[PDB]
């Protein structure tokens, strides 16, 4: 089964948002599992406030915690992120090869990416995590003004 | 509108240069202001300086700019040496970046080219000399790094 690790990955990248919640970032996170047998090859979140920066969005950094890995890896790997990818890191699912992206929730934000991505050959699985939905409608909520001077 | 364009390219062109005595990645850009030609930034690929994964030299660049009003991107032209990946093309799309001029396309080239232009956005390529000349040196002298990455 293709979703034999996907409650592990959405919790994972769960995790990841929470934690870069606390620490006064955008609640967005991910992780990267290997497809056979749902090793973590690497989890990050959103660093656009603790970092000042521009292009840290949660699976951008994701994969930069993974490393330079061989392009053999990424084909059979499953990137877990808590919101619907902006056209940057559909580009980056798609450079990379990566097969699988599974969706914690396009409710709060949702790009032509999503669309994009099955365009180009991926799966993509939307969960509509309730978790996931409640951490970002919190941040918009409290912090509109920092969401829509960025993606929003 | 093309008035910055040997400014931007040639800033470009200086830091893949500047990545290639680093010892990475030939590839650079810059962002410019399309009003007065003033840069809010310039990068080049960090591959091997940083081991990294993502700073391609477009997103290198972007970072480099910082944190920017989103009114501020959209009358701007982002110079590359190299035409983007799939990835650099999504964060043009992702700012609203409405100029992208490539130095050159010969040596790489990916579906976000064309992608580009179906979302709206103007692709210049310039096929500039210098630009082909670096890369075709580090993919003869490098072909296991060039090819273990996109290449
Ligand atoms: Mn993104
Ligand atoms: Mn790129």
């Amino acid at each position: 089964m293709a979703s034999k690790w996907d409650q592990k990955g959405m919790d994972i990248a769960y995790e990841e948002a929470a934690l870069g919640y606390k620490e006064g970032g955008v609640p967005i996170g991910g992780c990267l599992i290997n497809n056979k047998d749902g090793s973590v090859l690497g989890r990050g979140h959103n660093m656009r406030f603790q970092k000042g920066s521009a292009t840290l969005h949660g699976e951008i950094s994701t994969l930069e915690n993974c490393g330079r890995l061989e392009g053999k890896v990424y084909k059979d790997t499953t990137l877990y992120t808590t919101l619907s990818p902006c056209d940057m890191c559909t580009g980056a699912i798609i450079m990379y090869g990566i097969p699988r992206c599974v969706v914690g929730e396009n409710v709060n934000f949702k790009s032509k990416g999503e669309k994009y991505l099955q365009t180009r050959g991926h799966e993509v699985v939307v969960v509509d995590d309730e978790r996931c939905k409640k951490i970002m409608k919190q941040f918009i909520d409290e912090r509109p003004q920092d969401w829509f001077e960025d993606i929003g």
